[PDB]
């Protein structure tokens, strides 16, 4: 419950739907396959945690920190995630459909083929993130800065881009994608 | 008529309606406001032609040479430019709406504040042109070569560009024209 300290704990496969764990310090936690859909995770500390085949749709994750944590492979189906800090979290082939993530950290983040489906990632930071592979349909990255990330062609005809910060050479990409040759 | 030697000739305010001026050599002709809608000027020699005001609206000018050509505020609605030669014309204020330039050579061309709306410029080359002011609604520029070309913004969120070879540079105005910060 509220504000425990459980890190370190032994969590997988633990089923804690719906679980108040607001301001919970779960650090370095096991909690790969836990059910943890719809639980409240407000501001919770779960910096290097192990979420890896987690289910945590329609879980409230608001300003919770996730930097380094293992969430590949996770359901954060209608999560919301606006201002959780999730730098260097490995987000591989998560499913992020209908996420906020606005204002988000995802500096260094791995996103690669994570479901980015109607994801709103407005004022989210995303420099030196991975997205290859990402589907980016409907996806909102509004303000977004994604200086140094790694994105396919595909994402520039697909994600929302308005005030997006980009690179050079993500500036030439973003023209190559829309048919213009450089050749 | 028809391969008639009109060179340095004085037409201006001619009527030459429909004429048939099939490889006609007008080099350096004066023609400045002549009326010569839907002539047919195929594969004329227009060098160095004075066409300022000209009403060429419906006319036929393909294979034309009209290279350092005088056309500035000409009328060429609907007119036939197909593989016309218009390296360094003048065209600041003509008006080219609907008109056909598939494959014409406008290197170093001007077309200020010219109106390009649903002109077919496919092919065409455009280096070193100068497109400031001009109105790009509906205009066709696929496979067109933009290198080295002034543009506005707008142009760029107007005009279809599939193929259209750029600068770098143009590559970075065409994702800050879609609303990119490269700031």
């Amino acid at each position: 419950l509220t504000g425990a300290d459980l890190s370190y704990a032994n969590l997988h496969h633990a089923n804690l739907s719906r679980a108040n764990l607001r301001s919970a310090d779960l650090r370095n936690a096991n909690l790969s396959h836990a059910n943890l859909s719809g639980a409240n995770l407000e501001e919770a500390n779960l910096e290097a945690a192990n979420l890896r085949g987690a289910d945590l749709h329609e879980a409230n994750l608001s300003g919770a920190d996730l930097q380094e944590a293992n969430l590949t492979q996770a359901n954060l189906k209608d999560a919301n995630l606006s201002d959780a800090n999730l730098e260097q979290a490995d987000l591989a082939g998560a499913d992020l459909q209908g996420a906020v993530l606005d204002g988000a950290n995802l500096h260094g983040a791995n996103l690669n083929n994570a479901n980015l489906s109607e994801a709103m990632l407005t004022r989210a930071n995303l420099e030196q993130a991975d997205l290859s592979g990402a589907r980016t349909t409907g996806a909102r990255l509004d303000d977004a800065d994604l200086r140094g990330a790694t994105v396919d062609p595909v994402l520039w005809r697909t994600a929302s881009l308005v005030g997006a910060r980009v690179d050079v050479d993500q500036a030439v990409a973003f023209a190559a994608a829309h048919g213009l040759c450089l050749a």
